[PDB]
């Protein structure tokens, strides 16, 4: 056979602990470049963490970004670790993040379509 299906995506990882209020995504979103760049990042305000979606995949630029030291990723450097959550864990999150995006950017068209 030699063959894998199982399906399993997972490209959202979410971190917590020590959060800022100033730093802002372009600055740690370009961190996180040559190995895994941001895609977009979801904070609830007045949360204790936050998810952050990758364009290649966060499991891939968290995990191996993660790993670069001792297996957890601080955001900022220094802030919040993050790991990938689980198939029922992170894909409840990886909607989540889609639907905060959509009213971010908003529509203006109503032409039809």
């Amino acid at each position: 056979h030699h063959g894998s299906l199982e399906e399993k995506i997972g490209c959202l990882l979410k971190f917590s602990g020590d959060l800022d209020d100033q730093t802002c995504r372009e600055d740690l979103h370009i961190l996180f470049s040559n190995h895994g760049e941001i895609k977009w990042i979801d904070f609830v305000r007045g949360a204790k963490e936050g998810i952050i979606l990758f364009k290649e995949k966060a499991k891939e630029a968290l995990g191996k970004a993660k790993d670069a030291n001792n297996g957890n990723l601080q955001l900022r450097n220094k802030e919040v670790t993050w790991e990938v959550l689980e198939g029922e864990v992170e894909k409840e999150a990886l909607k989540k993040i889609i639907e905060d995006q959509q009213e971010s950017l908003n529509k203006w068209k109503s032409k039809g379509r």
